[PDB]
């Protein structure tokens, strides 16, 4: 259970980073208009 | 109970990050006007 919750932290962190990065490129596209 | 509260921290953190990211793109849209 400890391992499962800790890899849950891992995947939450990586997907949060991905979401922030996607929105970064999205605002870049918005300002490129 | 410890596991439940700690995953509550996890979901609070990820949804807070999502809210900040959404407002980031919102201000980008506002300034794009």
């Amino acid at each position: 259970m400890q391992q499962q919750q800790k890899e849950a932290e891992l995947l939450q962190k990586e997907e949060a980073n991905i979401r922030d990065n996607q929105t970064k490129i999205i605002i870049a596209q918005i300002q490129s208009e």
